[PDB]
């Protein structure tokens, strides 16, 4: 089964950066990254994560993101996609490098939720 | 006794990044982040944490960093300065976003500790780079 990871952000420099910072550990690894409205303000929207979406290789997709009012578009997403979403309420940054570092070493699927379940936390900041 | 925001990063595009989404929240408090070395490198230096903490207006400042690899710089720049810092073992943007928009409220330091409280995390991560 192929797996990828997402990354989704209300920024698009934090989306760029932490791509880069995942990469200098992770250079095999299937990922996107999308962060901001298009035209580079803050947010988020359905038609940018489902383009980060299709965009990963990969069909079955780790995705994280940084505050609670990006969750709604991802969940809108995961409703119209063929792909396998697991959307994971995890801090974005050590919660995206921390999947992907696994991932990078090969760690399975399975291996990695273990790890994730660790780091759950209740994400109900909101952007306004 | 004044409060303010530090953010620091392996990554200077987070650092700002984050600066700019909490400003959308708080754009009255003293907020610094930084992230890179002086050369452009991913990572974190003394001397970039340290100009971070200098330049922030405040004396008191609630201090939040993405990978546990930061770690050990914030704890040397803390006993180099007259500052008072607060490093938190968080989640750098949702702790950072969630201290700055209580602080811009005029929330106290412990009610901002409060809310912190449930986001305690082990910084495990260390970066490296060939």
């Amino acid at each position: 089964m192929t797996y990828g990871i997402v990354i989704v952000s209300h920024s698009p420099e934090i989306a760029s950066g932490l791509k880069k910072l995942i990469r200098e550990v992770a250079k095999n690894i299937s990922l996107t990254a999308i962060g901001g409205l298009e035209n580079g303000e803050i947010g988020t929207s359905f038609d940018r994560v489902m383009n980060a979406i299709e965009e990963n290789e990969a069909d079955n997709l780790l995705t994280f993101f940084d505050l609670g009012s990006a969750r709604m578009n991802l969940d809108l997403v995961s409703e119209m996609t063929d792909k396998e979403l697991t959307i994971f309420n995890v801090p974005l940054i050590e919660g995206a490098y921390t999947a992907s570092a696994l991932l990078e070493a090969g760690a399975t699927f399975e291996a990695i939720k273990e790890q994730l379940e660790k780091m759950l936390i209740e994400k109900r900041s909101h952007h306004h």
